[PDB]
């Protein structure tokens, strides 16, 4: 097993919840709650870090995915005590520690002002999370791997009041979609390109 | 065979081009078309109004269904004057006048205030709209006929800030959901329900 | 209790093998075959009905819709007698004779030459069949109750060279449409309709 | 407005807990959980209904369905005093006590011996619970209204042990689909219908 | 950036249009209109293109994918000098010119005569176009990179009357599927494959 | 053209029949049938093979996959001497031998006791096949090519009284995922294996 993606988010903002709320499978999270999200390959043995997490701690899972290639983890909690313990459960189950993961690595990025109303009309159609209005601002970020997509929503969303648009944490890539004011969307990215150049890891120059 | 449901929406807003943009299966309408919306039964009957529609007017359907038993049609032009031109020109298919439609009733009106966030996530995980965060304000109302629950929508987003959760416009009931700020959604709330009352038709009761 | 609608299509054509076998959740019918479609209410109890005729014949079952109220059974084989046979041991089971059946009620039937290319879109995104293009012509039947479309389309298709756009034969109503060059529709609708009317039953007034 | 439903199920079983976590939209329920379910016209109106018991109560939701005409909320918690709280304040929120729901009316029960492979088929392709094989033992149930199916999965599967392989709790009518041998289906159909012929109500005929 | 595909069809033909009408999620071409498409990596980075065309010309979009790995975007407008602008202004932002394009590889290539009952059934459960019925041609073939499909299906069928069963222009590989009489096959698929052959760009011998 | 994956499955058992009678779409197979499963690359020459299959023996189409990269046809028939001769036609027309298919190889195996509950609700919101409860236990194969996936489970299911939950026989790798009983799963594991490491091919270390 390879470890791709580990992140601990301190604290779910509210539209990340919202957002998770709607495309997750599994228990719910709610609104301040800490969370844990490992992207591993193979894809199945992510059946095998669950299962660590759930026998040490209260944590619930969100988000299990199995795709293509890889698959995804997500557990929360109210603590972010018991949260840190299903990370250190499922690292413990990989014999890997934090910084084994693959730092990750900005593929596009990117402010589109003033989008115009055909633009926004095909995002409103593809997203999951609220809907961008003609005139403005997006922005748009790919990452890989894949994992690290939800950090840097929830740290967007600390930074600025914007909208999350759309969020994809599994793939090949991982995506993200947030739509706002011009200011206010140049701080997210500010606040969520620095969240992930921050993070330790294995070189991921691509 | 029958009409049920006849509006002619100005100018549609903002949020509400952005729901028809994410859920129409025609011609997507933009901000500040004008917009008609016609239901009758039998529902497939309906196809006769959008050729007579087409035939006469530059107007673009966004919107045509037929479901279990009713259709529903939706144009849209950026000239008011078309718009008014193809409903004309359905109502005259129909043999019918404006006031024989069926007057709106509300079914159901109610403001619930600071909604649990349990309850706050059924509703992001039914609508196509915004989403709702836990503790603010949600109003949801039921009509009959269905067909005027996108003018209940439209008049709501002009009076107040609020956001768009969902809108049901056929059916056996119409169904509209708005979320955000208490005063905000009270305004928003009277207007969609004083707009349904000053509409002409024929007796409805239940 | 209640037989709705009973049907023996004596050789399915191709365009309308083509659409069941795109639609039909069973085992797959193939040109030429015998098909009985039997409509009661409940819906539950058409399971009944197709133990009784897959215990006494070798027909195989393409349909089976449990729907909000009615129960529709299709089955098929090559040999007529068999479809036959079928049908007689779900009629026995049932209790009926085939003139129990509602005759067939033409609710709304229209020809519209010259379709708009708008109008082509609309019915091209709704379809499961064969597309349509701007400037054909457009047969839409509507019947009560929705059993007798099949029987309906299958009349129409061997009667002049069209094409099935979409055939709904259950719910509240049935609904076919169909496409094609102007004699050749006339020459279909007229087929279609003269199939439903023939058919003996109770009567089914609106 | 109307009270057509109302359940407390004591306990959960595993297999309708399985099937819940699979169909459903909210919080997941887990096993041996209490739950109660309440059905009303109209529809939206169960939003109201809902609030008022995550307002009184710690239970969370597990279902809301706003379905053509009506609405269903099913609640669960680990106690069952706390879902029967839940079930009081929404009694009391709609003006009802629990005998004012409509009485439980048996509209189709059959149990199908032997079924035939393509019968089992059919079913295996419509069902979202577990599978059926050729030559087990099928047990049908329609009942009205829709909300007492829930309440007759559990009853059959605290009886026998049985396969739950569909079960619809909202609609115009309810259903039930189980499969299993034959004299544990006898079983546990007894159970099912037991229960439903034990509730208080109003009449309720066809 | 790296722009794998780009072609200008200079006037798409009715099955192709009644094919994107069922399939795309933007704005709906119309018959005779020019269309402008482009595939590039990585996926979200085609949102700056779609700006830089939209702002550019009065082109609207019909597809925007982001997949996998890449994304794509195909714009169309009644004036091919309009497309033509909208592909300069993307290339413009490309920094790129139409041969830094992949030169179209025909992966695989095969005609099909009389097919099975039991095939055609298989393509038309899989198929979003035309229906193809049992003892018809078949052609098939799958093109890298996945954007050339649409230029294939388009000349294609100027070249014979086909049928349009399935394109696919997005992915690692793109993929036609047509049906018809053997010699209007045979024609067109030399003229797809033709068309393909005679395309600029960059070596792409896989 | 590469052959990836050759397997004739003997005899179907009952589990893997209700499973393909759920997921197929082609001609349904029947408990106690032979099957033969070819997957290739490229994705859509699998096309070649059916029609070879389909003009060489009676045998029918229960799967044809065309996905990302690979095409992956089964063919079933009562008796394994058809089977065998559609193997023998889709091998010749590939000019390949069985040995010249990729040996499989497990990329991840693992079996998990004592499921939590929290643990099973993902898998039963996931699967398509039979449900799991809490405490059972687990086991999840990850092997490639995918093709070998259906061996793995049919094999399992011979040798010891399991649930089938889920098995995903195309895409870069096959899955598998079983529930039951810990020896049971322990003796279901080593058939599934023993199966897989028996097979002739060439060399597929990853």
């Amino acid at each position: 097993m390879e470890l791709r993606a580990y992140t601990v988010l301190d604290a779910l903002q509210p539209q990340l919840v919202a957002f998770l709320q709607t495309v997750s499978t599994g228990f719910m999270p709610m609104e301040q709650q800490a969370s844990v999200l490992v992207e591993i390959a193979p894809g199945i043995a992510v059946n095998q870090l669950t299962d660590a997490a759930l026998k040490a701690t209260r944590c619930q899972p969100g988000l299990q995915i199995v795709e293509r290639a890889y698959g995804l983890i997500e557990m929360h909690d109210d603590d972010q005590g018991q949260v840190r313990a299903a990370g250190d459960a499922m690292l413990a189950h990989l014999g890997a520690r934090e910084a084994d993961r693959l730092a990750p690595r900005v593929v596009s990025s990117q402010i589109i002002t003033g989008i115009d109303g055909h633009q926004s009309q095909l995002i409103n159609r593809m997203r999951h999370g609220d809907m961008i209005q003609a005139g403005q601002t997006l922005y748009i970020l790919e990452v890989h791997p894949a994992g690290y997509a939800a950090l840097a929503a929830n740290e967007a969303e600390k930074a600025a009041p914007i909208k999350l648009l759309e969020v994809v944490t599994f793939g090949a890539f991982g995506r993200l979609w947030l739509g706002g004011g011009e200011a206010e969307i140049a701080e997210a990215a500010r606040a969520a390109e620095g969240a992930l150049a921050g993070l330790s890891g294995r070189d991921n120059r691509g």
